[PDB]
């Protein structure tokens, strides 16, 4: 469980080690994903000093017949198999309609190269969800050692209604306005051939491993306590369902999950998701990631 520093991304480093994907939203959201040149001119991406900002447009009222709300989706140039990824996150997007994620995938053969969500939710609904999506023959035992709570235990996208196999973080400050109020915190994900684990440490935690908080060149996950989410290989050959994955950090709106009326409305958001996102730009002034660092160890 000992790893050594492979990549250390801070501020402007993200501009040369990740790309912006100006792509049609694969989850069909009310979003216009812009390229890196456009992101920078329009200040949707700001990457300077010890800060990366990734945000949505919070000034434009959308044309109902035009493209969605301007936002960004960044993807690491490098891919990883057995590794630990540590995200020091000060702020994540909030707002009705928002659907932010920090995750890993191989887009080129989805779902067969797998996907793991480290940070994800919709419509400001805490807590955080940590979820795997795979092809066939991957499930999770009903009970295993973690602080979080499992919801769906079948990871196979074709037989699970695309929910994946997920775990809910135990605290509200894992996600959303609550996370943001607390100054964020740290997410760490360890992936091996045998398992995937995610740990969350709130910004104010008295027990955050120095490994995680200070980012030295050597880490040891044995010292990190029980994971928030645990995906063992009891009923899933982990290595055979995941290949080399890029890291992706993005913000979409509405679409296949967040945009469902029951979900959007069930979260206390008014009206329809698309109309809300069209007509309330100032409601997304806080729809930003503020990232202090992402580090990868191998
Ligand atoms: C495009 O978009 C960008 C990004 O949004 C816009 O940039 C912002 O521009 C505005 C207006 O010019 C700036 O607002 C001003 O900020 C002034 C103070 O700035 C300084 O402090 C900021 C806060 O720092 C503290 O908090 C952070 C955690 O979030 C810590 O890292 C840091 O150590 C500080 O902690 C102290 O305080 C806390 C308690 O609050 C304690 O607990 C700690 O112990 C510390 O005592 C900080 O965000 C700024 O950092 C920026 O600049 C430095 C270099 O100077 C760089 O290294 C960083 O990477 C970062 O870029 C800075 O240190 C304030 O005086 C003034 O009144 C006003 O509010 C704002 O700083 C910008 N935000 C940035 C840069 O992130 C940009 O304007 C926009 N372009 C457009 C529209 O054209
Ligand atoms: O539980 C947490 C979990 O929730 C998931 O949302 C679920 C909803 O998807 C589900 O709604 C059903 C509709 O999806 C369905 O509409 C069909 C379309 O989905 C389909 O398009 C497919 C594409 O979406 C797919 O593209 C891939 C993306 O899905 C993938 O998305 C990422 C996720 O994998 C995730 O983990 O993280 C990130 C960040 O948040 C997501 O971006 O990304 C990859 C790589 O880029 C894409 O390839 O590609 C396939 C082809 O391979 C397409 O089929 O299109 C068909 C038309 O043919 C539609 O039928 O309709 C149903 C009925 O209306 C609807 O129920 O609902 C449940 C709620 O019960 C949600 O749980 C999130 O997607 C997931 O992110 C999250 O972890």
């Amino acid at each position: 469980a000992t790893y050594h520093l492979e990549d250390n991304w801070v501020g402007s480093a993200f501009l040369s080690t990740f790309t912006h994907e100006a792509i049609a939203d694969p989850t069909h959201g009310r979003v216009n994903y812009v390229d890196q040149a456009t992101a920078l001119a329009k200040n949707l991406t700001y990457a300077s000093g010890d800060t990366l900002i990734l945000r949505a447009d919070h000034t434009t009222t959308l044309s109902p017949s035009g493209p969605g709300r301007n936002s960004v989706r960044i993807r690491s140039i490098k891919t990883y198999t057995t590794h630990v990824a540590v995200f020091d996150v000060r702020h994540m997007p909030q707002g009705c309609g928002t659907w932010p994620a920090a995750w890993e995938t191989d887009e080129g053969d989805w779902p067969n190269g797998g996907s793991v969500d480290i940070i994800e939710g919709v419509n400001d609904q805490s807590p955080n969800a940590m979820t795997l999506h795979t092809g066939a023959n991957c499930a999770m035992p009903a009970s295993r050692t973690m602080t979080g709570h499992a919801t769906n235990n079948n990871c196979d996208v074709n037989t699970d209604g695309n929910t994946g196999c997920g775990v809910q973080a135990p605290t509200a400050n894992s996600y959303g306005p609550s996370f943001n109020a607390n100054g964020g915190g740290w997410y760490a994900m360890e992936r091996t051939n045998s398992f995937i684990k995610v740990w969350f440490f709130p910004r104010n935690a008295g027990n955050v491993p120095n490994d995680i908080a200070s980012g030295p060149a050597t880490i040891n996950t044995d010292n990190w306590g029980t994971p928030t989410a645990f995906f063992p290989n009891t009923n899933c050959d982990i290595g055979s369902h995941f290949d080399a994955n890029n890291i992706i950090i993005n913000l979409t709106f509405c679409g296949d999950w967040a945009g469902q009326a029951s979900i959007f409305n069930g979260a206390g958001c008014p009206g329809s998701c698309v109309d809300y996102v069209n007509n309330n730009p100032s409601a997304f002034a806080n729809a930003y990631w503020d990232i202090a660092s992402v580090r990868v160890y191998q």
